[PDB]
């Protein structure tokens, strides 16, 4: 055991409501909206494949030129109402918006900068706008933020002289100020989701990572704080030197996902994967088909998939320069809204249900000790293999649109075939399951 002063704080999970919230939600949109949009992936007529809001970087422009897109910045079809109620619609619970990226533009008036909202034509305070419009329609707003930042020149990547430290320590207070700024202005705010964290910079300043964690915890009753934020006294980001998970959740499945035979030792924290619909462009790109785009059921397995295995999935969206959002992502937002106005119940307030994984799809676990069998892959067998852990029966099957009862065949101890619907359900589809559990187990239930 290594002592530590900057490490871990939870023991385990939080259960106060706040959290129970953060996570009952399950399933949200990232909006990553910045002046990237504006180019959207190309640069002095040459489109770049990288990630769009990465541009500055691969075509590498100057600070100066590249903050100069504030003078186009002027979304002009930006509706905050809309926004939110495709969001509504989409069936997310959250929202996750860039309060800043790498590029250092802010989406709020910040006192501290100039690179804000406020000095471009369209002058509103965006984010603001958007954090209204958002929570009337009972949506909660997590606000994404980059530490790293390519408009301050005070950054440092790295501390290699006392220069280095003193100009790095007057970042650090320019972030304490945003943060504190956001947290004072935004207080329905329920989530800080930190990004850009990664450099030797940050790695050396664990105390600063502890100090954000505690000092917008003290700002904002009951807020959540990523992993992805938090470095300790040896370095060491996301989980401690004891091995022990820094911040409120974990933050780094990043277009992938903990594997549901190997990884189950995600089932134990608290945890939150983020996707987008290419392959990588986050912010808004151009061009789509130079790599692949997600369907929508690809999408809905990768959400079902997250909170089988006790996780939130937040599916990216990359709004273009006008504030409107592309037609593939209108598509989007509105096939997996049918979905999960169906069968959500297998998704919302839903958790790991401790049973083994098979070949059809996934297990979710209802509040109530419902347990969801959602298939995305029909057996020419006609049977849906379920393998009970010990001490657990199966004493119904229904189809969760009908109520239909469906066949329950015990082929072994704890195993069973649980029959397909009489009617192919002709799309991924839910068998609501009846569990019991005898007296004298182990395991919930
Ligand atoms: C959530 C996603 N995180 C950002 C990212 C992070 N990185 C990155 C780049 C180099 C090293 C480590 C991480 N690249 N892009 C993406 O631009 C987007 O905000």
């Amino acid at each position: 055991e290594i002592p530590l002063k900057y490490g871990a704080t939870n023991e385990g999970k939080r259960q106060d409501p706040a959290m129970q919230k953060f996570r009952d939600n399950r399933l949200g949109a990232f909006i990553h909206w910045g002046l990237y949009a504006i180019p959207g992936g190309e640069w002095n007529g040459k489109v770049y494949g990288g990630a769009a809001e990465w541009l500055k970087s691969w075509a590498k422009v100057p600070a100066d030129e590249w903050l100069k897109l504030m003078d186009q910045w002027n979304p002009t079809k930006f509706d905050a109402k809309k926004w939110a109620k495709m969001a509504k619609e989409m069936g997310t619970k959250y929202v996750k918006i860039t309060t800043k990226h790498h590029e250092g533009f802010c989406l709020w008036p910040s006192k501290y900068t100039k690179y804000t909202v406020a000095n471009t034509p369209y002058k509103r305070d965006i984010l603001g706008e958007l954090v209204k419009a958002y929570n009337d329609e009972g949506i909660d707003v997590h606000f994404y933020f980059s530490v790293m930042d390519w408009s301050n020149p005070d950054y440092r990547y790295d501390i290699k002289s006392k220069e280095d430290s003193i100009a790095f320590s007057r970042f650090l207070e320019f972030t304490d100020n945003q943060l504190k700024e956001l947290a004072t202005r935004y207080p329905t705010v329920k989530d800080f989701w930190f990004d850009g964290t990664w450099d030797a910079s940050v790695k050396k300043n664990g105390w600063w990572t502890a100090h954000a964690e505690q000092m917008l915890k003290e700002l904002v009753p009951g807020v959540a704080i990523n992993s992805r934020l938090r470095a300790d006294d040896k370095g060491k980001r996301h989980f401690d030197s004891n091995g022990r998970l820094m911040g409120d959740y974990e933050s780094g499945y990043e277009r992938r996902l903990p594997d549901p035979v190997k990884d189950l030792k995600v089932t134990q924290w608290d945890w939150e994967a983020c996707m987008t619909i290419p392959e990588n462009q986050w912010g808004y790109h151009k061009d789509w088909s130079l790599s692949y785009v997600k369907t929508p059921i690809e999408v809905i397995d990768r959400i079902v998939h997250a909170v089988s295995m006790g996780g939130n999935m937040v599916v990216n969206f990359g709004p273009q320069a006008d504030g409107d959002f592309r037609p593939e992502e209108k598509a989007m937002a509105t096939a997996i809204g049918k979905w999960m106005n169906r069968y959500g119940k297998a998704v919302y307030a839903c958790d790991y249900a401790g049973f083994e994984k098979q070949d059809w799809g996934y297990y979710t676990r209802g509040k109530n000790d419902e347990v969801y069998m959602v298939v995305f892959n029909q057996p020419y067998s006609e049977r849906l293999i379920v393998k009970t852990p010990k001490g657990i029966t199966v004493e119904k099957a229904t189809l969760l649109t009908t109520g239909e009862d469906i066949t329950v065949v015990e082929t072994t101890r704890n195993e069973y075939n649980v029959s397909v619907p009489k009617k192919n359900p002709g799309e991924p589809y839910v068998i609501q399951l009846k569990v019991r559990a005898a007296k004298g187990t182990k395991s919930i239930y």
